[PDB]
């Protein structure tokens, strides 16, 4: 296992990462931002691929078809994914046209100097750490590019020591918590986006400076709930092959709910990760629901 | 597959059996019982092994060469297992029987010839756990599924000897009569000495530190597990493969905790109440 795990992965700047991200790190490291560049920034699983539909849809005036022109992941590309010449995120922005919308799971302090220098707009979004390291683990089994992430509850210890990809979850919502003081940086739960996705739709609208109409929210929120995007090829990768992500182990529209937790933890694992929970949270002003 | 889990059983007077059992029921119900015959009854599961060792050597006045000279379940026969009868009507007295049935079941003549009877029970959750690796690890046994169905089977008394929940309501009643000794596994464990000295009271014997202190050093754990008269290592493989989960498991209280999700949990819980809330019999888990 913590072979495979070396194997795998390896550190930048101190975080662990993709190996074959690491391999071209200079190309991220000097990547050069635009002043219109948005950039959705989210520690892996935490719902990445909806606020990204979300964020599209208000792009595009909620036009449903300028939507699927193309895949998800080529829409909005993954700044620092790189797998040879098979997958090149910083190739994609470098010949995107303006305005582009930027996909990233990197802490703040590994966030190319370009986009802080350019002053672009940033909105993170997080999720409860319970439901990230479900999530998490079934994409460690589906995903090409992971190491056999054993039992939940094995894979539950290696999260929370931080010895994933992106380094820990706890030491990322903080810091991220912490730039989102800021009025450029919009901060946001997924747990909100559950509870009430409305009044996250319209807060996301203000943001980036659009007009909510009625229609455009009922558009929006229909066009990117859970069972729409699932059965959407444009935003649930299905059109990735097998050997690249075998959604017939686990599709990456798994469940979209808040609280799976509670059907993969023990009991036992539960109190002691709510233990180290609250050593390494105690002095954060930053809650999450679970 | 239901079907294939429901083959290896058979219902008797409404509780789900090993079928094997079943085809020679009419022996255990004529079973004729002696005035002296002790009667240890449990859930499956819930630490009989251990009490019987605890009484055997009660019996054998602390003498460990002689609870060894045979294996446990020959010199305690297993009543309704087939050969249980045959052992016991062949077997000299004072008698010591093992049986996993309800007070319901018993054979007529323990109650006729009003036998004393200990009773012990562990948690539900505890039991529902060393139960399911039971399944996987004893012959006669379907795959109990993964845990979360075996946990659904078990609330819903679709195991050997059916409803737990039944099983220890009865027998708490039984229970109130000062010649069914009732006993709690985590009792067992929390301060055995205790245990162990009520269970020479019950038994009319002279308590003696030498007796108590040999019984806590043979009885424990370890000692029993490293112990192939009372480990069930015997038994070949095809009866009983060990290499899959040992009889001698773990012996702790909580083990639930390792193995329930906060989901299942939750469920279960709720269903306890529902069956147990009206009965004064209180546990701890
Ligand atoms: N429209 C939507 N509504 C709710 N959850 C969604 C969603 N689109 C994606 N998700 C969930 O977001 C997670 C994937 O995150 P990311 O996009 O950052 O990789 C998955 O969580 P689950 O695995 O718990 O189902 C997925 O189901
Ligand atoms: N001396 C001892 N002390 C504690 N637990 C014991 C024990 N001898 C057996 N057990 C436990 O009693 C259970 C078997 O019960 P029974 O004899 O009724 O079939 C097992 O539980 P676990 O599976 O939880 O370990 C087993 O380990
Ligand atoms: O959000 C994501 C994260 Cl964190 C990692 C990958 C990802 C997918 C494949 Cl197939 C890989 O080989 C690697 Cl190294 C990373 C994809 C997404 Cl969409
Ligand atoms: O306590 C026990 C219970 Cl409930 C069942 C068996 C048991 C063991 C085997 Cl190998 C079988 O084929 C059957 Cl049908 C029951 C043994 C013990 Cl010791």
């Amino acid at each position: 296992s913590e072979l495979d795990y070396y194997e795998k992965f390896e550190e930048v700047h101190g975080i662990l990462m993709y190996k074959d991200f690491v391999k071209y790190w200079d190309n991220v490291e000097a990547f050069q931002a635009r002043p219109d560049d948005l950039v959705i920034a989210t520690y892996p699983k935490s719902g990445t691929t909806w606020v990204s539909e979300i964020v599209y849809m208000i792009y595009k005036e909620g036009d449903v078809e300028k939507c699927k022109e193309d895949v998800i992941f080529n829409r909005i590309p993954f700044l620092e994914c790189r797998k040879e010449n098979l997958m090149n995120g910083v190739k994609q922005l470098d010949e995107m046209n303006s305005p582009r919308i930027v996909k990233t799971h990197l802490p703040p302090e590994l966030l190319p100097a370009s986009f802080w220098e350019k002053d672009c707009k940033i909105i993170y979004l997080c999720r409860n750490a319970k439901d990230v390291a479900v999530s998490f683990y079934y994409f460690f089994l589906m995903v090409a590019g992971h190491p056999n992430p054993g039992s939940f509850p094995e894979f539950v210890e290696k999260f929370m020591q931080g010895q994933v990809p992106y380094g820990s979850w706890y030491k990322h919502v903080k810091s991220w918590w912490e730039k989102g003081k800021s009025p450029r940086v919009l901060f946001l739960f997924y747990e909100d986006l559950k509870e009430d996705i409305r009044k996250e739709v319209i807060k996301l609208i203000h943001f980036l400076e659009r007009k909510p109409s009625e229609e455009l929210v009922d558009r929006i929120i229909h066009h990117t709930s859970f069972q729409e995007m699932k059965n959407n090829p444009s935003t649930n990768y299905t059109t990735l092959p097998d050997e690249i992500m075998n959604q017939k182990l686990s599709p990456f529209m798994r469940k979209g709910i808040t609280g799976d937790w509670k059907n993969h933890f023990t009991v036992a694992l539960n109190e002691k990760f709510d233990k180290h929970y609250e050593q390494q949270m105690k002095e954060s002003t930053l809650k999450f629901r679970t």
